[PDB]
């Protein structure tokens, strides 16, 4: 019933982006704008002059805003766009003086509401955090703006209130007629962003309702890559542990260990792992909670299957490589999303012989050496470790919004 207040909803139907709210907005998508590349209702703004123009079919009696409203969408902003010190306008309903716009500047997003006299209020969120791993550069995040025209305008990120500004003190704000998505500033190659699930609601959404929209649109049962894209079979990933973000998985004497990145700033470091569907789901299909999966590592140009050791190092098993590919239980795993607003990560489990969960910590995993290593291991009796970040894994794909 939250959805009952939708008065614009941009969704992909029969390979076109249209308004499915019922209100019949005209949606004019630029010829070069790529739709539905990651998520069904997404669009990518990446080439010079990429635009989507939405012409509303709305109230003609009221010249000025007469009701509360909310705007929601997810956004993903490339590294190269984020690294710019320049300001870019991304969405804009201002034709003359009044209206709203979304801007990006130096790793911040800014929402502005402006009245007929160009008096404005601003809400800002630092999504980049100076390109920190903990930030959101090139990661999907959920934005929601709510407007109480006799009160406050609020900015939420992933359902969490970030900023609030009074707007009751503004003068006249005209009803929107046209909304333009697209950057007019000159852009370089690789400066791109994606938006998905753009909606406008005819009410001020409560925090509770915003969390409902968020939870619904995140797709709880679809495993996510590091950027928040759906995880896919048959796709290369650099798999990292949340406790050791600058270490890569590698075989040493056929025991997998975590090796420190020679350069922390180069994400694509290590031995790419491809995930295979045990049940023969279609090539490149999405990986879901409850899927049986197999992991293949590319090591010095050769493919191996990752398996659990048969023998222990409260059992603890190291992981190893096997050149013989096939469906062996000792190499079958399953992946489950962790519910988290600030991390796209999952746990990995094995039910071969005993129930185990993969985590990373310091062990002595070799049979003929007492040397320590940061070691991914499969551990039994893991109930007390279910909230441990040592059990959280992230999957870094080579993504067009992060170029090295």
């Amino acid at each position: 019933s939250i959805n009952d207040s939708k008065i614009l909803s941009l969704q992909n139907k029969k390979n076109a982006l249209v308004d499915t709210s019922g209100y019949n907005a005209e949606v004019r998508v630029g010829d070069n704008v790529q739709l539905n590349t990651i998520y069904t209702n997404d669009f990518k703004l990446s080439s010079s002059g990429d635009k989507i123009i939405v012409n509303l079919n709305n109230n003609i009696l009221y010249s000025a805003i007469y009701e509360n409203s909310s705007v929601s969408f997810w956004i993903k902003i490339s590294k190269d766009l984020t690294n710019s010190h320049n300001e870019y306008t991304i969405i804009n309903s201002i034709e003359q003086n009044s209206g709203w716009k979304l801007c990006i500047r130096n790793g911040n997003i800014e929402w502005i509401l402006q009245d007929v006299n160009r008096k404005y209020k601003s809400l800002i969120f630092d999504y980049s955090e100076s390109l920190s791993h903990t930030g959101y550069t090139n990661k999907w995040f959920f934005v929601t703006i709510t407007n109480n025209i006799m009160g406050y305008m609020k900015l939420y990120i992933n359902g969490e209130l970030k900023q609030s500004q009074k707007i009751e003190d503004l003068d006249e704000v005209k009803l929107d007629k046209t909304i333009v998505f697209g950057i007019d500033e000159n852009i370089d190659e690789n400066q791109m962003l994606w938006i998905r699930d753009f909606n406008i609601f005819s009410k001020e959404l409560s925090n509770e309702d915003i969390n409902i929209v968020y939870e619904g649109q995140i797709l709880r049962n679809v495993i996510k890559d590091y950027w928040g894209n759906p995880l896919k079979f048959d796709t290369e990933y650099y798999i990292i542990n949340d406790n050791y973000i600058d270490r890569y998985i590698a075989p040493e004497s056929n025991v997998l260990v975590l090796v420190q990145y020679p350069d922390r700033s180069k994400l694509y470091t290590g031995n790419p792992i491809t995930i295979k569907s045990v049940s023969d789901k279609n090539p490149y299909s999405r990986i879901l909670n409850g899927d049986n999966i197999i992991l293949h590592m590319l090591y010095n140009s050769r493919k191996y299957m990752i398996i659990r050791d048969t023998d222990t190092i409260n059992c603890v098993y190291a992981l190893k490589l096997q050149s013989n590919l096939g469906n062996y239980g000792i190499g079958i795993f399953s992946i489950k999303n962790i519910v988290s607003k600030n991390k796209y990560c999952s746990q990995i489990f094995s039910s071969f012989r005993e129930n185990t969960m993969l985590l990373a910590d310091i062990y002595k995993p070799w049979r003929f050496s007492f040397k320590n290593a940061y070691t991914p291991v499969a551990v039994t009796n893991y109930e007390t470790k279910l909230l441990s970040t040592s059990s959280f894994w992230k999957f870094i794909s080579r993504d067009p919004g992060w170029v090295e």
